[PDB]
């Protein structure tokens, strides 16, 4: 018949979740209806901004506003007067699921001192989304600081920054070769860890 959204998906990187599905070829256009379980209530509502859409996505990033607690998600095809039942996805958790890229990592230094500024652009604004304080609150950055040519490793750790923009700055034991730094986001010490930027390399003189 009517047959009923396919291959759903949810992908969370950065704090943007989006919703995926796929459609069998139809003479016409079908258009979906989504569908969000908040913990609290227990029951499905409506997602406002994705009823009677034609994509087969869905931005979900403003329905969620709990980090640690679950959420399900249901999508039914609409094509002509005729209606799909609701198809559900996976358990969703934001802790659990959601992926933190690798942050953004400038490297510059100022005499023989190593200056690391590190954060994520993609990180939505506290005023745009209040929720989000609570958990900026617990942003902190992890960074690994490589000197092949003698050749050492030590580890340092950022917090407390503001606008979620850290900065470091580190001494650099001599210095004539080079260092090399990359960086990852922790949310609440290891709860959520994110992906390692890539190296980035500076070369500091005697």
């Amino acid at each position: 018949a009517v047959p009923s959204p396919t291959g759903t998906s949810v992908k969370s990187k950065n704090f943007r979740t989006v919703l995926y599905w796929q459609y069998p070829s139809m003479s016409e256009t079908p258009h979906f209806v989504v569908e969000v379980k908040p913990y609290l209530s227990g029951k499905y509502q409506t997602v406002s901004t994705c009823v009677n859409i034609s994509a087969t996505s869905c931005d979900l990033s403003e329905e969620i506003n709990e980090i640690f607690h679950s959420y399900w998600f249901r999508i039914k095809a609409i094509v002509g007067s005729q209606q799909s039942q609701y198809v559900e996805t996976d358990e969703f958790v934001l802790q659990k699921h959601g992926k933190i890229g690798p942050p953004k990592l400038n490297l510059s230094r100022h005499g023989a001192e190593i200056i690391v500024d590190v954060y994520h652009p993609e990180f939505p604004s506290v005023e745009v989304r209040p929720w989000m304080r609570e958990i900026y609150s617990e942003l902190s950055y992890s960074v690994i600081f490589r000197n092949s040519e003698n050749e050492s490793r030590k580890n340092f750790t950022v917090a407390d920054c503001e606008m979620n923009e850290c900065n470091l700055s580190i001494p650099v034991p001599s210095e004539g070769s080079t260092y090399c730094v990359s960086a990852k986001g922790h949310f609440f010490d290891d709860l959520i860890v994110g992906a390692s930027s890539e190296e980035s390399c500076i070369w500091v003189p005697i």
